[PDB]
Formats: structure tokens, sequence, C-alpha cells
């Protein structure tokens, strides 16, 4: 179909699912592939090759469920995999109060041009990684403008 419609639907799906999980302190880790490949990391997860929806993203990350423990990787117009491994950053600049999801999101951002979104299960804050930088606890307006700029081409 039309690319721009899928991209805006992707953005709305992330905004809606992360708002839902943030409110309930459900951790999440969602990495959006771009030009650089996430293919090897997709292979580490459970293959879904599913249509993107906020409902599916929420169901994946329910705690103590088969699909929740690891990253979701979106590729093109599909949720490609759940429970994928991402490389963990060894950076000592990452705050010690952040968890493995953040360290994983930082690590993939150091070696891909992917955009990765984290929901902390400790605080509910939403964070974002790109190019080896972390944007910690962004507002809904900040998240919206970042995703517009980064995911709509
Ligand atoms: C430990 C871990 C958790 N989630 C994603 N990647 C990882 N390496
Ligand atoms: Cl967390």
């Amino acid at each position: 179909s039309r690319i721009e419609r899928e991209q805006h639907h992707l953005i709305e799906s992330i905004e809606k699912s992360t708002q839902y999980m943030a409110k309930r302190r459900i951790g999440a880790l969602i990495s959006v592939a771009r030009d650089t490949g996430m293919d090897d990391y997709i292979e580490t997860g459970i293959p879904l090759n599913a249509k993107i929806s906020s409902q599916l993203l929420i169901n994946i990350f329910i705690p103590n469920t088969p699909l929740h423990d690891g990253a979701v990787i979106i590729k093109g117009n599909e949720i490609a995999s759940a429970a994928s491994y991402l490389p963990l950053s060894d950076s000592p600049f990452l705050s010690k109060e952040l968890g493995t999801r953040h360290r994983a999101a930082l690590g993939i951002s150091e070696v891909t041009d992917s955009i990765t979104i984290v929901v902390s299960e400790e605080t509910g804050g939403i964070s974002l990684t790109k190019g080896g930088e972390l944007f910690r606890d962004v507002s809904e307006e900040e998240l919206h403008k970042i995703l517009l700029k980064e995911l709509v081409t």
C-alpha cells in the first residue's frame, strides 16, 4: 500500500501502546529497523511477521508471557519478531539506575541506525535511543515529534 500511511500508522501504534504500558509500568523494548539491517537480531527472536497494531504490541509485552522477554523488532510494515536479543552497550555513561532494556536499546543504537523505544517498568518513563544517544523520559509531545521526524520519510 502507500508508504506514508503505514509510517503514520506505525507512529500511532507506538504512541498508543507505549502510553498504555507506561501507565501500567509494563516494560517494553521496540526497535524500528531502517537502512541498516536488523536481520540478524530478528533471527534471534520468535518470528511473527505480523501486521503492526497497538493491540499486538501491548499483548506482546504483558509480563510473564512467552513473547515478552526481549525486544520487538519492526521491519518495514511488519512486527518481524518478539523476544529478540539486542547487543548490550558497555558504556559507563549510561546511568546505573536504568535497566537491561535501556542498555539493550543503547547497544543496538551504537551499531545500527535503528530507532528504539523503551518503557521503564520501574518508572513508566518512555525513553528513546539513536546513534548511541539516549533521550530519557520524553514527554508525549517530544516522543511524537521525534517519531515524526525519524520514521516519516
Ligand atoms: C538481555 C537482553 C534483553 N533484551 C534484549 N536484548 C538483550 N541482550
Ligand atoms: Cl526497565
